[PDB]
């Protein structure tokens, strides 16, 4: 119910056993259907690509994240300077856990207001700049609009707040961590000194002297701890006035550092896209037309048909640069030879030829040549009745099959086979985690000699979940309350050594002689 | 019994192949009324011949997949009629009469209904389909407009529904070579693996054919079912007794008589 079980490789280089107590808060955390996908996600990633040298320490991040994602939900979930506060704190804790709803509103929206869009008309007089309007009969559907694209916009407002309110703290909490391990454990800024082709890292670099550099991330002593093992190397004056600290004791920068991180990430920058539309919108209506296209980050389904096509972008950019390559290539070929035969006008007087140019003949090429379903003698003169009548037609027939059947065949080839590898890959995630322990390593045919021994493995002895909980009961549980295997484990976790974890070797396989 | 008869009556109803069957009837009947009606039961083949229920199954197995992706087609389309309707409303005429043209993109829903009627239907593109855009200002943004056309709307997004055909091929295929694989490999009652059967020739053949054998345990259960009680021995009692509590330990899980007794059988 409440108890947890793991398996360490103890101070006695023996496998052992720990217990400890789980929360009914935490666990209905963990059965959380986002920290579900998460998971779901980190498994994957991690089985496709990762090797066994370092899956210890993906596993340790994965569950730092989620112990943090777990604790932000605590804080926003809820069970005349201060009224106003904690009004305000109400609505953004209320933003944080809407933001999902609000962003399927904000869906809904576009699509209505889309629908409503499908009604445009155009109208040279008023209902040679032409006067656009709306054209129908039931005469609300104006006043309609002008409201959803108010309400629109103020959605887009809300969903960029919540998501500075929600997810902000975890991109910052995993950028200090990561600026903490390179301080500390691979002295980045002490001795590396990255050759400023590291954007990130000379960013990173204002934050050092920050007072409040760990304001997400737990160690707060990464300052002491970065201090006492470079000391004897660096100086200890030095590393005090690099690190903002008080030496002889023994936040404006912070502000525009955490900024300029917002501001470079990803999700965030799409957010103000976004809103940016939206806005636009109210100047020329036909900018909410854009917001269409978020069903590919919105919709599952939608998202991995697009990353089908998407896995083979730089080959399918390679391809296309190939055929403009042969389509250049056939344009002067053409250009030598048959400038006759490109005419596209039956107009005497005024014939047009449409190859004379070799820009000209190159865009009549890739505009209609490849468009065309029989090459380019089926779109310009027929070759009968002339001298190069071998010429054209070995011409013809070299263009339909090189440059249409082949180079449109590529295409469909590239995006059947990153469907069929996408599949595979699934299939062998799948097929690993069912054959295969994920903590230990040890294929399941050992455990099934005795019946449901993978599954009882599986379930009660090396748990990812139960390895998950362990962990954030030792972040959480005071210091100096610790029991001895609790303090081994503490300290293996802060000297960052994954020797703890069991690797080909288990419980069974170790007492197997006393067990049968 | 009404309310038992009430009760199977809405199971019936409910059930698929009894809804089948009766609109089977209804569109007989209705042939009487108008005989092109019978013309309907000509896709009974669909679920009559073995074959074509598979060849149907390939496309109906990514029948989520094929919805997804044409509404993804639906929202480029007007995406692009969109583009259209803002810029280039001179070259959507299809009418040679210069007395009453015919511009097909100034309604928006017209725009759209072209689009989607005619752009896709063609093998290359709109601008194959609609007035020429040479010896014009917009020359190279109509002719982009076009090339992209052709490339995300035609090439890829009916090149997607033909992967996923192919794919969905595949994957059955897969299915059932994993399937066949797994029987040949493994016992299915108790899971051993045939290599240790190999050990003696014909073992694995041996035990799925006299040790383990699905039938034979489906003939014991009926065979329990069938004896009246109290006549049973203490084995079948036993199993009896677990069947009725739904326990299924008596199965053999990872063990069997020989990995039991080499001992004694070596
Ligand atoms: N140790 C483990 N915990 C949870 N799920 C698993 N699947 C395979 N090994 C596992
Ligand atoms: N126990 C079993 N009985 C029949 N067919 C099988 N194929 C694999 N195992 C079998
Ligand atoms: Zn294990
Ligand atoms: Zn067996």
């Amino acid at each position: 119910p409440y108890l947890g079980r793991i398996e360490i490789m103890g101070a006695s280089r023996r496998i052992e056993r720990i217990y400890f107590e789980i929360s009914e808060t935490n666990r209905a955390q963990w059965e959380m259907p986002q920290v579900k996908e998460s998971k779901r996600q980190f498994i994957f990633d991690v089985v496709n690509e990762g090797g066994e040298a370092e899956k210890m320490e993906l596993f340790v991040s994965f569950c730092e994240d989620t112990i943090f994602e777990m604790q932000i939900a605590a804080q926003i979930s809820e069970p005349f300077w201060g009224e106003l506060e904690v009004q305000r704190v109400k609505f953004l804790n209320y933003l944080s856990r809407n933001f999902y709803t609000l962003r399927f509103l904000a869906l809904f929206l576009a699509f209505a207001i889309n629908f409503i869009l499908l009604f445009y008309k155009v109208s040279d007089s008023p209902p040679n700049m032409v006067y656009y309007f709306l054209e129908e009969s039931t005469g609300y559907m104006e006043p309609a609009l002008w409201c959803l694209s108010l309400l629109h916009t103020l959605v887009a407002f809300l969903c960029i707040i919540g998501y500075n309110c929600l997810k902000v703290p975890l991109v910052i909490f995993k950028r200090e961590k990561e600026l903490a391990r390179k301080l500390e454990f691979d002295g980045l800024y002490i001795t590396e000194q990255p050759g400023d082709d590291d954007v990130k890292g000379q960013w990173d670099r204002l934050v050092l002297n920050t007072p409040s550099f760990p304001s997400n991330y737990w160690d707060k002593f990464v300052k002491r701890k970065v201090l006492d093992k470079h000391g004897d190397i660096f100086g200890r004056e030095r590393i005090a006035e690099l690190l903002g600290m008080d030496l002889a004791s023994l936040d404006v920068k912070y502000q525009i550092w955490k900024f300029g991180v917002i501001f470079t990430d990803n999700s965030f920058l799409y957010l103000g896209w976004y809103m940016v539309m939206s806005l636009l919108g109210h100047y020329n209506n036909f900018f909410f037309a854009a917001h269409l296209l978020d069903i590919a980050m919105g919709v599952k389904t939608l998202r991995t048909i697009l990353s089908s096509v998407t896995h083979n972008g730089k080959q399918l950019v390679m391809t296309v640069g190939l055929l403009a390559v042969v389509v250049y290539l056939y344009t002067v070929v053409a250009f030598n030879f048959f400038r006759k035969f490109y005419n596209k006008s039956e107009d005497e007087d005024e014939p047009d030829m449409k190859c004379d140019d070799m820009m000209t003949c190159y865009l009549f090429h890739m505009y209609v040549g490849v468009r065309a379903g029989g090459g380019i003698g089926d779109e310009i003169e027929d070759p009968a009745g002339d001298e190069y009548e071998l010429y054209r037609v070995v011409f013809d027939i070299t263009f339909f099959f090189f440059v249409i059947v082949i180079l449109l065949a590529i295409i469909q080839g590239l995006i059947i086979d990153a469907f069929g590898e996408l599949r595979d890959q699934q299939e062998q995630v799948k097929e690993d985690m069912e054959t295969k322990c994920f903590i230990c390593g040890i294929g399941s045919d050992y455990f099934d000699t005795t019946p449901h021994g993978f599954e009882t493995h599986t379930l009660e002895e090396h748990n990812l979940a139960n390895y998950m909980f362990f962990l954030m009961y030792l972040i959480n549980k005071d210091e100096t309350e610790h029991t001895g295997q609790e303090s081994y484990v503490w300290k293996m976790y802060q000297e960052r050594c994954w020797d703890f974890f069991p690797a080909g070797d288990c419980f069974r396989k170790q007492y197997e002689d006393q067990l049968s």
